[PDB]
């Protein structure tokens, strides 16, 4: 235990979930690599340390403890070597930029219009539940082959998987403090199996253009498929973060723009600024905030800390994206910030595989929203609360407009 960081003993899980930024501002100043007792792990808080650990040849991927309890093996985020190379080759075809550009407009734009048509004449909406989450999950769900799983159910699954994956608190003995918090993750997985096992049964015999059918068949010898137990943990990686994060990124970008009314007006007037607005939104409140980890494979010194081999490090990219060594007043959303590198998609061999897809989903969703409701305003009678330490986003976004 590091004596001058004794204050970290009093940091709680609830504190980090409600707002981790004050603790992490102290960490970036006091100890860019620091052991946080309630998380049971070293955490990297600065951009330099997050990027170094994420790309270091002396580290490899590992899943956080609660993440591993939730996903098992082999989750693409948690493996290396040949298995990782196979799983990357499995997921990459539909995510290739030239491929995304062939069909992303016809996928996302009709979905956005469908959800907008339900409320665009109402004068009020809660955009997280009514727009941002549905567009994110329906787009990816259709791409995967889950057309028949309703968006309400996809949203429920990623919320349960989120809470299980981030159920990270440990007690005085380093044991999980809230073992009951994994139950809803296990229940979500059981429901997912009941729905997806018959789909995999069908795709094995009758492949189609769905991504999960291609995960089963691509690159395999004739008549063979990847075993479903081998692909299910990466299905869960998708049914949590890939389903959740474009909606979080959309919503955080909107909250940021509302906080700068002149900039919201600029973007509505000139939708070519939407990509820049989203990039700033991801830096400003990173959807994947501290869910990623690496483990050292040999003894290494990071930020003055001598780590033995086998030391996990949580990568708190959401804190790295407020590093004041890089950014002026990072807690303010600013569309006109110069476009600098950011870590909201991670870094290294395990960096996000779906960046190009995700950016287009968010872009098209905001384009259609501003076209349908150009006089969109935040409902300032309602507060916007952000929640989450592992994954972070606004829990609601009440808006109003003149009808
Ligand atoms: C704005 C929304 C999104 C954000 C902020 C995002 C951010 C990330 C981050 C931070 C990681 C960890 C990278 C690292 O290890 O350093 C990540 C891994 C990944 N993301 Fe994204 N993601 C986003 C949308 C997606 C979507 C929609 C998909 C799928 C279509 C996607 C597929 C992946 C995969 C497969 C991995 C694991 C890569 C590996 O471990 O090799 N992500 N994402
Ligand atoms: C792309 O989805 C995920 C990413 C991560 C960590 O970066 C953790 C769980 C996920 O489901």
């Amino acid at each position: 235990e590091r004596p001058d960081l004794a204050w970290l003993d009093e940091v709680t899980m609830t504190q980090l979930e409600r707002n981790p930024y004050e603790v992490y501002e102290r960490l970036r100043a006091e100890a860019p690599l620091a052991f946080v007792p309630v998380l049971g792990s070293y955490v990297a808080s600065t951009a330099e340390v997050c990027r170094e650990v994420a790309t270091s040849p002396d580290f490899e991927a590992v899943i956080t403890p609660a993440g591993g309890r939730t996903f098992g093996h082999p989750a693409i985020i948690g493996v290396n070597g040949d298995i990782h190379a196979d799983l990357r080759s499995m997921v990459e075809p539909a995510l290739q930029p030239a491929e995304v550009d062939r069909w992303i407009d016809d996928l996302v734009r009709p979905i956005a219009r469908r959800y907008l048509e339900r409320f665009e004449n109402d004068g009020h909406a809660e955009l997280v539940a009514q727009y941002c989450e549905p567009v994110s999950v329906r787009s990816l769900g259709d791409l995967l082959g889950l057309q028949e799983v309703d968006s309400d159910k996809l949203r429920e699954w990623f919320a349960k998987l989120n809470r299980s994956f981030t159920n990270a608190a440990v007690d005085e003995n380093g044991e999980f403090a809230n073992p009951e918090g994994f139950a809803e993750g296990d229940q979500a997985k059981a429901e997912i199996r009941a729905v997806v096992d018959p789909l995999i049964d069908k795709w094995i015999e009758h492949p189609d253009d769905s991504a999960i059918s291609h995960w089963l068949h691509d690159g395999m010898p004739p008549g063979q498929t990847r075993d479903r137990e081998y692909i299910y943990p990466t299905i869960y990686v998708y049914l949590l973060g890939a389903m959740q994060e474009p909606g979080h990124g959309m919503a955080s970008t909107l909250v940021g723009l509302f906080s700068r009314p002149e900039q919201l007006e600029e973007v509505v007037d000139d939708p070519t600024l939407i990509p820049r607005a989203i990039a700033e939104g991801l830096r400003w409140t990173s959807p994947i905030w501290s869910a990623t980890a690496r483990i050292s494979t040999k003894p290494v010194t990071i930020a003055g800390v001598d780590l033995p081999a086998g030391t996990p490090v949580m990568l708190s990219y959401g804190s790295a994206n407020h590093d004041t060594g890089k950014y002026e007043a990072p807690s303010q959303y600013d569309l006109h910030r110069p476009p600098l590198p950011h870590l909201a998609f991670g870094a290294g061999n395990h960096a996000c595989a779906g960046i190009y897809f995700a950016n287009h989903v968010m872009r098209i969703a905001l384009e259609e929203l501003f076209e349908a409701i150009p006089n969109l305003e935040r409902d300032t009678r309602e507060g916007v609360e952000f929640w989450g330490w592992g994954f972070r986003g606004p829990t609601s976004l009440h808006v109003t407009w003149e009808v």
